[PDB]
Order: C-alpha cells, then sequence, then structure tokens
C-alpha cells in the first residue's frame, strides 16, 4: 500500500525501526556521526508538528533525544533542529510498513542530504530496500554511502 504525496500524517504515528541510512557525506551517518540516530517513535504533537522520540550514543550509552518538528510553507515539508537546522519531507511509505524520508541539512560549512529507511519491524523486504538504494542513487548518493544499520548495534536492546 505504498503512498507517494498526500500523506496522512497521523498513519506514520507509532513506533518505527532505523533499517537503511544514506547521506552525501558519509561521516554524517558512520559511528559517532551528527546523523547516526536510531528513531523510536513519531507522534502528533499539534495540527502542524510532530514530535520524534530517538536514542544517540552518549558514552557509550544508548540515550533517548526528543525533537520537535513543524510544518514549513512548502508543502509536505517540515524543518527540525539537530545538528543545525534541517528540512525533510516523506518520500514514500506504506504506513504499516516502510517510510522513507528526505532531509537537508542547512549550514554554512557544507550542505548535505540524508535519506532514510523506516519500518514497523527491524526490518523490510528486500524490495523495499532495493526501491530505497535506487533513489539514493537517483539523488546522486554513492552506493558506498548507503548503510544497512540492520547488522550493527541501533540500541534496539533501550527502546523501551
Ligand atoms: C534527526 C534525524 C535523524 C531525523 C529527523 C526527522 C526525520 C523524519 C528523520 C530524521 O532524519
Amino acid at each position: 500500500d505504498v503512498v507517494k504525496g498526500n500523506f496522512d500524517i497521523s498513519k506514520i504515528s507509532g513506533d518505527w525501526y532505523s533499517i537503511l541510512l544514506a547521506s552525501d557525506i558519509k561521516e554524517k551517518i558512520e559511528e559517532n556521526g551528527s546523523m547516526r540516530v536510531f528513531v523510536k517513535d513519531i507522534e502528533v504533537l499539534s495540527n502542524s508538528s510532530l514530535i520524534f522520540t530517538m536514542h544517540t550514543k552518549v558514552n557509550g550509552k544508548c540515550t533517548k533525544i526528543s525533537l520537535i518538528c513543524n510544518k514549513t510553507e512548502k508543502d509536505g515539508e517540515y524543518d527540525v533542529v539537530h545538528d543545525g537546522y534541517n528540512l525533510f519531507r516523506i518520500i514514500e511509505t506504506a504506513y504499516e510498513d516502510y517510510i522513507i524520508f528526505h532531509l537537508n541539512n542547512v549550514n554554512q560549512e557544507q550542505e548535505f542530504q540524508l535519506m532514510e529507511l523506516y519500518g514497523r519491524k527491524p526490518d523490510v523486504s528486500p524490495k523495499v530496500k532495493e526501491k530505497f538504494v535506487r533513489y539514493c542513487q537517483g539523488m546522486e548518493i554513492p552506493k558506498e554511502n548507503i548503510l544497512d544499520l540492520t547488522q550493527v548495534d541501533r540500541c534496539l536492546q533501550a527502546r523501551q
């Protein structure tokens, strides 16, 4: 049930797992990188904001953070503060299976894009992962810059 636009936001509510991570700056998503953050859940805060809870590593320990995301003037776009100012939007989702997010980090050193694949479960179809890899390459993210997190510690032991 792939939705490609006009997403119902309340249907992306609830728990998510981070599965694949991609960026045109690999350091951002590798171990210790500012964007190596594992989603826990998404909830509707208001008619125009979301709240994400996510895990980061702090001195080796999985640590929960909360992020407030607001609709911008552009349709489908949200902003969020983390390692600077970010703009993100949904690329596509099957609400009960997976969601793909695109993010832009707007900083003065070098702007970069992030691509994220979440699943309702700690894994999804190889069909879904293939769809994501294709999007990444269409966005000129090299395959070396796509990381599979199902192999690594994604704080699953700490989600509570
Ligand atoms: C801070 C990062 C990791 C979060 C913010 C919200 C996005 C939908 C997913 C994402 O890139």
